[PDB]
């Protein structure tokens, strides 16, 4: 596979968004992965509605601001036959009744692919598919205050993930410890967080923070 991948340079990725004070990371991860696959198919990058998923994907198993799963989000778009754009169905950071309107749907998918729980398998998917939805253990003060460099948290769990994010690539950079590989991760905490809203997470370091444990993408 390539040593370095950055799907932002290919036009697959919208600007960093902000979920606010709502447990809806899973919806931002899902829209990001679907935004990439819709671009792959149509050549048009359109921001998609997280509020659509928060409000409407309950029947697939999601719980709005109280958590959810990207796979469930991908299931909703398939079962629902569409997903509205972000401009038509903007984000309110609160759970409301479903207001989906198919006339403003800009995205569809025919299911989703679960990536084996191997960092090598995740690398193959990022190199060939596009941005991938992943779950990580982000429940550490070090993650809140991250600014730059490769993020490594010794107390991160590979099995207790609590935060959905989007792998848009991977790469390397020389470091003190010679642990130079990283996943390029788009967060949904606004661009003031981290590096323009992005973080470089340690790659090939015992599945750090569980990044390969719950990876998937929509089929478009
Ligand atoms: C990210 O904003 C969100 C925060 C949160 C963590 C734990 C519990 C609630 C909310 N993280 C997730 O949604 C989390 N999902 C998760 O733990 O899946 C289990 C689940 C919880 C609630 C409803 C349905 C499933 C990420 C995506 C792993």
């Amino acid at each position: 596979a390539p040593r370095s991948v950055d799907w932002r340079e290919k036009g697959y990725v919208t600007p960093v968004k902000n979920q606010g004070q709502c447990g809806s990371c899973w919806a931002f991860s899902a829209t990001g992965a679907l935004e990439g696959q819709m671009f792959r198919k149509t050549g048009r990058l359109i921001s998609l509605s997280e509020q659509n998923l928060v409000d409407c994907s309950g029947p697939q198993g999601n719980e709005g601001c109280n958590g959810g799963l990207m796979d469930y989000a991908f299931q909703y778009v398939q079962d629902n036959g569409g997903l509205d754009s972000e401009e038509s169905y903007p984000y309110e950071a609160t759970e409301e009744s479903c207001k989906y309107n198919p006339k403003y749907s800009v995205a569809n998918d025919a299911g989703f692919v679960d990536i084996p729980k191997q960092e090598k398998a995740l690398m193959k998917a990022v190199a060939t598919v596009g941005p991938i939805s992943v779950a990580i253990d982000a429940g550490h003060e070090s993650f809140l205050f991250y600014k730059e460099g490769i993020y490594f948290e010794p107390d991160c769990s590979s099995e207790d993930m609590d935060h959905g994010v989007l792998v848009v690539g991977y790469g390397f950079e020389s470091t003190e410890s010679d642990n130079n590989k990283y996943w390029l991760v788009k967060n949904s905490w606004g661009e003031e967080w981290g590096m323009g809203g992005y973080v470089k997470m340690a790659k090939d370091r015992r599945n750090h923070c569980g990044i390969a444990s719950a990876a998937s993408y929509p089929t478009v």
